[PDB]
């Protein structure tokens, strides 16, 4: 079991299938969501510099990014492109119903909800707004620590 445990909230995936977020799994490794509106660029300061440097997370932890759109299905389907034109290597979910901010809190954007890799959310940071991007490599220390090899101490 590797989720992100989310609510039962039925969102769509980049394929347009239906997912639901309380079954959504990456393959055992640890997510990262970044909750952000269908037009913003500066707005995602951890997601862009995460993007930069994914590679190298993907390196060590293997953390993803899901790249969530805080809006309707309708407006999302602008999030998709962006992905495509920016350059994003990571999922992308549309919200098509709009609660699924409401169910994680979205005070400010951008909003970052880290998951561990036993499935569950381990760290959330809300609005922090330049400066954050810190806290989002010292989280994903804090998961290859506890990654000991062959043990778990």
């Amino acid at each position: 079991n590797t989720y992100a445990q989310l609510p039962a909230v039925s969102l769509k995936n980049i394929e347009g299938k239906t997912v639901q977020t309380n079954k959504l799994e990456n393959a055992g490794k640890p997510m990262i969501i970044s909750f952000f509106a269908t037009n913003c660029k500066p707005c995602l300061r951890e997601l862009k510099a995460i993007q930069e440097v994914y590679a190298d997370w993907q390196d060590e932890t293997g953390v993803r990014l899901i790249a969530v759109s805080i809006d309707e299905g309708q407006n999302a389907q602008k999030v998709k492109p962006l992905a495509d034109g920016n350059g994003w290597e990571y999922e992308v979910l549309l919200d098509s119903n709009g609660d699924f901010k409401r169910a994680m809190n979205v005070s400010l954007i951008p909003a970052v909800f880290i998951v561990d890799g036993n499935g569950k959310i381990v760290y959330n940071h809300t609005g922090y707004t330049e400066g954050g991007e810190a806290e989002l490599i010292k989280k994903v220390r804090e998961l290859v620590k506890e990654g000991h090899h062959h043990h778990h101490h």
